[PDB]
Parts: structure tokens; C-alpha cells; sequence
């Protein structure tokens, strides 16, 4: 585990029954929490709703921890762990992602999937009209060996308005590590495109409460 590390990504996914494959490659330092992404629709494109519905599912390796709290997620390797999100939109939408996260000769290994219902045909998701993910903050607890998170999501949509959505998430190391204590995660997520490819950027960095 270097501080120029490159990863591997394939998803298959649907939303409101449109399937879709997306494959890609990234690099990142996992000790800055840094990390940048290329993604490609490789079926089932162009995709007619907004991505950003699924950026979140698109690596908490790449959290900069501090260096006296247990790092649940780098102690996984070179194993990796694995984790089981919902999102439940103010709208009524719902989607569920799963992803693993592995290693080898190359980097990390992401294999994702992502199941979304119910976005309003007519809302913003669905006529893509989504911008950015606001900065987020994401409280971190532990029980039993594994860690849950829950993170108030708002997704920026043109014309000021904001779209809000629950996250949950379950994240599992599959071997016993040292256990953090209950702390939080801030999150800043990025997304551009040019008609070919999707270009995500995530800054995290874990804290303390108070």
C-alpha cells in the first residue's frame, strides 16, 4: 500500500429498469484521501438519468485517517472489505449499491452493483438535471467488528433547488481488525464529463467529534 495507488472499476447496474455496465480506471494516494476516477458507460448508454446517483457507489482505503485512530479499512488489507448501501430519496426513489474492494497485481479491485426504483420520470433525476453532491458529513459507529455509516446526502440540481437523500451503509472488513471509535467522515465529491467519459474526484478525511 503505496501513496501512488491505481485501481480497477466495473459496476452493473439499473435504474428504473434501464440496465447498464460501467468499467474504469483510477489513481489515488489512500493516505491524503484522494483519489480520481475514469469511468465509461460500456452498456447501456448514454445513460437517461443523472450520475450522480451513482458516484457514491464508485473506497474508504482512500480516507485520510488520522495516525492514533484505528483505520478499520487499511487494516483490511490486503484482503479488503465489503459493504451494502440504501439511499432513500425525499421523493419517494430508492436505490441499493454493494460493491468489494480487493487488490492485485495492478491495485485495488472494485466490482460494484447498484439497483434504483421509482425516480419520478419527470424529476430531476430522471431529466438529468443534477450538478454535485454538496459536501457531506458522515458519522461513523461501531458494533460487533463492523462499522455503520449515516450521511444526509444533497444533491445539487441546476436552477438552486437541492434534492435530499438518506444513506446508510454497512461496511465489513471479513477479519477481525482493531475498532475505531465512533467518529465522522467528510466527504467532498466531484463529477465531470465531456460526452465519452465520466470524471469523478473524492476528497475524505476521517475526525474526531468535537
Amino acid at each position: 500500500l503505496k501513496e501512488d495507488m491505481k485501481m480497477t472499476y466495473h459496476m452493473d447496474g439499473s435504474v428504473n429498469g434501464h440496465y447498464f455496465t460501467i468499467e474504469g480506471e483510477g489513481t489515488g494516494n489512500p493516505f491524503k484521501g484522494q483519489q480520481t476516477l475514469k469511468l465509461r458507460v460500456t452498456k447501456g448508454g448514454p445513460l437517461p438519468f443523472a450520475f450522480d446517483i451513482l458516484s457514491p457507489t464508485f473506497n474508504r482505503v482512500f480516507t485520510d485517517y488520522p495516525e492514533d485512530m484505528p483505520d478499520y479499512f487499511k487494516q483490511s488489507l490486503p484482503e479488503g472489505y465489503s459493504w451494502e448501501r440504501t439511499m432513500m430519496y425525499d421523493d419517494g426513489a430508492s436505490a441499493t449499491a454493494s460493491a468489494r474492494i480487493s487488490l492485485d497485481k495492478n491495485g485495488f479491485v472494485h466490482k460494484s452493483t447498484f439497483h434504483g426504483e421509482n425516480f419520478p420520470a419527470n424529476g430531476p433525476v430522471m431529466k438529468k438535471k443534477g450538478v454535485n453532491w454538496e459536501p457531506s458529513s458522515e458519522t461513523i459507529t461501531a458494533s460487533d467488528g463492523i462499522l455503520k455509516g449515516d450521511v444526509t446526502m444533497f444533491l445539487v440540481l441546476e436552477g438552486g433547488q437541492r434534492l435530499k437523500a438518506l444513506f446508510q451503509t454497512t461496511y465489513k472488513a471479513n477479519k477481525v481488525v482493531k475498532m475505531p471509535p465512533r467518529h465522522k467522515i467528510e466527504h467532498r465529491l466531484v463529477r465531470s464529463e465531456d460526452g465519452e467519459t465520466i470524471q469523478l474526484q473524492e476528497h475524505a478525511v476521517a475526525k474526531y467529534f468535537t
